[PDB]
């Protein structure tokens, strides 16, 4: 079983004030995440290839450009296991970080597809997760959910062992369009989020609400 607390070793930058900036160096240091990353730049290939095939279909924020769309595409994909492993133990090993322009793409890519909208979401889980019994809580790392409770609660994602997260949150993305699987209905929480409203119901059902937009601990590291 996991803690569900405020996620204070993830890195979760939002880039507030420069966002320009590492616009700049992103591409510098995407080239630096996969001399650093192979599998990454595996990911990364393979996620090219299908943004470019998915991107004539429609239209996109302005500013939103082919790194927002890959990164996106490729979070969908196998990279996310290690990306999300790599978020979430930031703090304790901060030079093994090899996403240093893939966090900045990914984060951008849901800011600029973001709109004032909230949605219900679900999440399952193989892992158990335990409230630590105080405060708001944040998942720290970008963190998948569905539309669909039926696809939260699937063999895929989900075990009487681990959590079902019912979710409202008002900064997640619907990314379906982005994804390798359209059929999960995919929307995209940033780790940044906080619930201010945690419920434990029965054994395995934890309900998240009162989400919140809320500084983070880290800002601009690599800019
Ligand atoms: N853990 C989950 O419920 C989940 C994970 N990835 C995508 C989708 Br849709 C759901």
């Amino acid at each position: 079983p996991l803690m569900l607390d405020t996620a204070p070793n993830a890195f979760d930058d939002q880039y507030e004030g420069c966002v320009n900036k590492m616009e700049e160096k992103a591409p510098l240091l995407l080239q630096e995440d996969f001399n650093m990353n192979a599998k990454l730049k595996v990911a990364w290939e393979e996620a090219k290839k299908r943004w470019n095939n998915i991107k004539p279909s429609r239209s996109y924020p302005k500013g939103f450009n082919d790194f927002h769309g890959t990164a996106l595409v490729a979070y969908t994909g196998s990279i996310a296991v290690d990306f999300n492993r790599a978020v979430r133990e930031f703090k304790e090993n901060p030079g093994q970080f090899h996403y240093k322009a893939f966090h900045y793409y990914l984060t951008r890519a849901l800011q600029l597809l973001s709109n004032g909208d909230c949605h219900s979401v679900y999440r399952g889980t193989k892992t158990r997760f335990h409230y630590t019994g105080a405060g708001s809580v944040r998942f720290g790392q970008f963190t998948s959910s569905s539309l669909s409770k039926k696809v939260a609660q699937s063999q895929e994602f989900f075990s009487d062992h681990g959590t079902l997260f019912i979710i409202k949150t008002c900064l997640g993305v619907y990314i379906k369009e982005f994804s390798f699987r359209p059929d999960q209905e995919e929307v995209l929480i940033p780790g940044y989020e906080v619930y201010q409203k945690v419920r434990t119901q029965g054994y395995n059902e934890i309900f998240l609400d009162s989400p919140k937009r809320k500084k983070s601990n880290y800002n601009c590291l690599y800019s």
